[PDB]
């Protein structure tokens, strides 16, 4: 079985798992919609009461399973809870990352295609001295709409450009070239290059954005809006719903990806300090880097109220239309846009390999496929299924809700219950702390066993016909994966 080569490479690979497209596209929108600073306090609390303990739990479950040759949750749940229903629940740890990848790699290809076009200067050229922002936003809006082929009429049909489709082919090929080299020579080797690159690009963009100023505002105004606490909105449950959901999304928790990565950590190697360092690096890249780019740039040009209204228009609109349009009003702004989309591409690529590895690990561990065949069959499934996302409008929305939103939160609660309630709280705690360079504070034993599951349960309770096409297909994917698990059990 493969193993990570270096402790640093393991850290950077896990950091790249978490630091992805959602950290930079979705997190600023969610922070701005919920009052900025009024969102950061619950998010930080959700980082301490949900993100940190669930990260340690997934690290421990992964290393525990990998010790017996199993990297995915159908087998790992059954090891922790010897029950046929544990295998059925474990299927979600393959279905969630696969379905997410079926649209995630497509969005990743957007950022690559935009990086190419912005580097060569093939971008919309708004007329100078524009006294109206719409005359600048509209060329970039039509630019994205032509790239992905937004429907012009009532038919929910997307029409991707030829360039967008070719770039999606290249993007799949790049993911395959990394994954086919394996854990150490592929994912780990790429992480050691991509994470320093990602960090340097983000720091540069933060500095450049921080210098932005118009008569409508400054970047410091946006930072003040994002970091000034508002204790009145602590009463609102919706802020906690958004904060805990963002904790799942930014940390790649509940996607089965952390577990599979941790399955290549050796039996004796640390997971406490290593996991804490990976999660801390991700939060630095999320709240400090990602949150300090697009929202402060928007506030600098539009003011807080208009920037919030812009953020309500969605992650795609802010990331692919509004931010490049704002950049186009500055010297060297086309090159600044290229850096933004190159940052997004490396963040996406380090995350998409992470959510495609669970299916690869299942085929290797349980069906005994070679790495080459496992990676190629996984890529074929993702590439084929992605045509539903590329051509059917709102198919991505349905996949992102059922697998990317409902699925990840329920799966995080499920894995915690299996590990800390069914398998055994004391046994789980000793397995988490075994071989650690530092020990988890004893207070977290009662956070994992009582506070975290009660937190998730309470918040979950407080929480067109074409949609059935996507539902019918992802339900079929689940049935397909259940059949593969069935075939594995008949061979074992
Ligand atoms: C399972 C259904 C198979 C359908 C194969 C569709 C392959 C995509 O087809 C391509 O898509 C592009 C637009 O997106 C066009 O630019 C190309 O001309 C077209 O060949
Ligand atoms: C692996 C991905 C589905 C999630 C990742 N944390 C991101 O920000 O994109
Ligand atoms: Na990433």
């Amino acid at each position: 079985r493969e193993h990570w080569a270096t402790r640093l490479g393991l850290i950077l690979a896990m950091a790249g798992n978490a630091v992805g497209l959602c950290n930079f596209l979705r997190f600023p929108v969610q922070a701005a919609e919920n009052g900025g600073g009024a969102f950061m306090i619950p998010y930080i609390i959700a980082f301490l009461l949900v993100g940190i303990p669930l990260m340690w739990i997934e690290w421990a479950m992964g290393r525990y399973g990998g010790a017996q040759g199993h990297g995915t949750t159908p087998a790992i749940f059954y090891l922790l809870w010897r029950n046929r229903f544990a295998k059925i629940l474990g299927v979600f740890g393959l279905w969630i990352p696969l379905v997410v990848a079926i649209y995630y790699v497509y969005i990743e290809s957007w950022t690559l295609g935009f990086a190419i076009k912005f580097l060569v200067g093939l971008v919309p050229e708004p007329p100078p001295n524009a006294t109206d922002p719409d005359s600048i936003l509209r060329p970039f809006k039509e630019f994205l709409y032509s790239y992905i082929g937004v429907p012009k009429g009532d038919e929910p049909i997307l029409k991707p450009s030829l360039f967008a489709y070719i770039v999606f082919l290249i993007t799949m090929f790049i993911n395959v070239s990394i994954l086919i080299r394996g854990i150490s020579k592929g994912i780990e080797r790429f992480a050691k290059i991509a994470m320093p690159t990602l960090f340097i690009l983000a720091v540069f963009l933060v500095i450049r954005v921080f210098l932005l100023e118009t008569p409508n505002g400054t970047a410091a105004d946006g930072l003040n809006f994002l970091w000034t606490p508002d204790f009145e909105k602590l009463k609102d449950p919706g802020v906690w719903i958004a904060a805990v959901g963002q904790i799942f999304f930014t940390l790649s928790l509940g996607f089965g990806a952390i577990i599979t990565y941790a399955s290549y950590v050796r039996k004796d190697q640390d997971i406490v300090l290593s996991g804490l360092t990976a999660a801390t690096l991700n939060e630095k890249a999320s709240v400090i880097l990602g949150g300090s780019i697009s929202i402060p740039a928007a506030v600098a040009f539009f003011g807080v109220a208009n920037a919030v209204a812009i953020a309500k228009a969605g992650a795609f609109n802010l990331g692919f239309i509004t931010l490049p349009a704002i950049f186009s009003q500055t010297a060297g702004g086309t090159f600044l846009g290229f850096l933004w989309f190159f940052l997004l591409f490396f963040a996406g690529l380090t995350s998409s390999i992470a959510i495609m590895q669970p299916m690869i690990a299942f085929l290797e561990d349980e069906l005994k496929l070679s790495r080459k065949h496992a990676v190629l069959w996984t890529a074929a499934i993702v590439f084929f299924s992605a045509h539903l996302v590329m051509f059917l409008n709102k198919s991505l929305d349905e996949m992102d809700f059922w697998a990317g939103t409902i699925g990840v939160v329920f799966f995080g609660l499920t894995e915690l219950i299996i590990f800390f309630w069914i398998f055994g709280a004391d046994k789980a705690w000793e397995e988490i702390n075994r071989g650690g360079i530092i020990k988890v504070p004893r207070i977290y034993y009662y956070v994992m066993r009582y506070i975290t599951p009660a937190f998730l349960a309470v918040l979950l309770v407080v929480w067109h016909w074409t949609v059935w096409i996507t539902r019918f297909y992802i339900i079929g994917l689940f049935l397909f994966l259940t059949f593969l698990v069935f075939l594995a059990e008949r061979r074992r």
